[PDB]
């Protein structure tokens, strides 16, 4: 297999860092805890090192390390994500919240040393001073959604778009739309996948012995083929 | 590799019946669902087959399957509920509410054909009917908390002590202290394990489609060690 | 403020007394010191009134007052064993030594006026003659390990079961597993702990001026919380 | 409490740095640790920087620092190390090694920030190449013995003598008689105490992982009054 899946074989640190920047309010995250890619389990916890999040947390919740889904035995000459590593790729990432602003994300998703590093710049605009975002806040959704994937043959990488269902204060919904564009670091033949999907399950919550702004963040992935 | 873990390489379908009785209101549920000791996942469903329940739903959470927490590679031996499966093993336990009543139940956990089976025998009492859970709206803690295993050589089985916040109206906080004792059914070999915890995550919900007085759990469970 | 911190505010005397029966040897020790709870400080020197020891010393460390440990303020509510002073406590151990023999031991620890004695009784059995115990000259580990404890509720107890690390003349490690039983010999109310540990850190030496099979015995016992 | 007692109520790191030569063998001699005068224990870790020792490690413990012994409540006012810090003290010797060589060490025991540093110079002299101590056939004492100390009036200090067995590897012991004084480095006032000695027991081990030429030293010393 490819020189990335055995870097994998167990549990492997994680390390988040976000640098963004929400209608002029600036501000920055960092991140840290586990992956277990044979389970698709992650287990993250991040803070606000700027002091309150100006955004609500489960917004950034998708922009905070997709090498961690579990690939079945089927399906391993299918996992791109892995397939760059160690040197890592890019994650590029447009969401579109439904009658709201748009986040721009930009990412670094590589190993430093024993550590898998998440350096994430984020840019937020066209937010309502009233609308969902910088307003009320909301909350994520603990059901198991599918995250499709394609490969981009021309930029050597892949392509992945996915819907997200925020649940509102008002029992409403809003629909963000992700697309996302991934790239290789390193120069060396990457995996080229066929059009599939990731089964994703996140739960929400807080650590009762935390007094600055946090997420604790639980996470299982598990990739699927498509017919 | 210990016989009782082939029996949870996939999801297994879950069978939950319970029979209470507190401060002389008799009461049934029904309960069903599947989990999977892969990831630790728990997703069940109750009835209150005899109409309103006269008890807070999240009162009822730990009594309504442990055989499905997720045991990492390193910890396997420490998994005395799969061992004792499919004789599977008998679950006592005294849940004392601080400053109000404490329940006495009664449970048989183990195989029925291909299901999993929950059958519990719930006695409360000394229940003051004008405190704050009786009659009233609880919320379940949500957040991570530990659940503390040791061996009982004397028993053949384990002892189970843990803590429960749960979350008054008022914003206050009533504290569920639980005495647990596993013992199996069979006379075959069981595990012994050393001192360890389970890290335990539910999340509550409503059935938008359910009439009847009912209960949707969402619950992830992963063991951890002691050094 | 239970009736039983009290009594360990200073230096306290000890008084030890354990008659042993192992591979039909039957032995006895005579042990005496002084235990300060403020520090967990234990000073106590062992002899062998019955001649040579038929089992080496090391081994006997476990089963020669716990009351000693010391409690921070945080913890004064957990203290088990001083709660149950001046009438005192039962002290039921098995003690399993991997691929030999084992320990069955039962102590009376209670205070006899001024002095906190310790009378024990250890019956042995399924100990090979050429086993790694047999033979003497053991090792014990002068670092600190953990020693957890539970609440027995139906027994209105505590149960403890720990793991120390013999090192053997071999280079090796024989590892003796610790199962023990706490139960008040008094009819008072005692402390109910939550799940907690004891780190506790003994160093083995000799008396140069002692001409009969002795040891002396430095130990410090602190308390400490489970999440 | 007395001025300087306030700097040893927790673990306090500590350095050692230590230039000999002995015979003209010149060597030098990194350590580090912490210390606990709470319970007088002591662990520390030396390393030769310059290679092999030329001398054994057992002739350089005490060379290799007192105001980490545990003075008991009542006998705090006779605690001269602790009442000569921040600033520290001058610890000079003279160790004579009977029917061969002698040691002269020069320490200054003070606190380099928070961290008590140990830094002294040692000159041996008229030992025997071919003796029992230059060819390394030399054993600690692992067994407790007394430290006796007693005030200087006229240099406003404490001189401190005592004996040190050593266990040669023919059987045979050899004495090191020790002879201390030691002075404030500061201009504050320094307790004065009466005689008294301290009870020290030591245990010198191997690092596994260690490959330079080392020591690692648990120690664990209290102070004790005479009548």
């Amino acid at each position: 297999a490819y020189p990335g899946e055995e870097l994998f074989t167990g549990v492997v640190p994680i390390l988040v860092e976000l640098d963004g920047d929400v209608n002029g309010h600036k501000f920055s995250v960092s991140g840290e805890g586990e992956g277990d890619a044979r389970t698709g389990k992650l287990t993250l916890k991040f803070i606000c090192t700027t002091g309150k999040l100006p955004v609500p947390w489960p917004t950034l919740v998708t922009t905070f390390v997709q090498c961690f889904s579990h690939y079945p035995d089927h399906m391993r000459r299918h996992d791109f994500f892995k397939s760059a590593m160690p040197e890592g790729y890019r994650q590029e990432r447009t969401i579109v919240f439904k009658d709201d602003g748009n986040y721009k994300t930009r990412a670094e998703v590589k190993f430093e040393g024993d550590t898998l590093a998440n350096r994430i710049e984020l840019v937020g605009s066209d937010f309502k001073e009233d609308g969902w975002i910088m307003g009320h806040k909301l909350k994520f959704n603990y059901n198991s959604h599918n995250v499709y994937i394609m490969p981009d043959k021309q930029k050597n990488g892949i392509s992945v778009v996915f819907k997200i269902r925020l649940d509102l204060e008002d029992g409403g919904v809003l629909l963000a739309d992700h697309y996302q564009q991934n790239v290789p670091l390193g120069k060396g033949p990457v995996l080229l996948p066929d059009p599939h999907y990731l089964s994703t399950q996140s739960v929400l919550s807080k650590d009762t012995n935390e007094k600055r702004d946090h997420m604790v963040l639980l996470e299982f992935v598990t990739a699927a083929g498509l017919p």
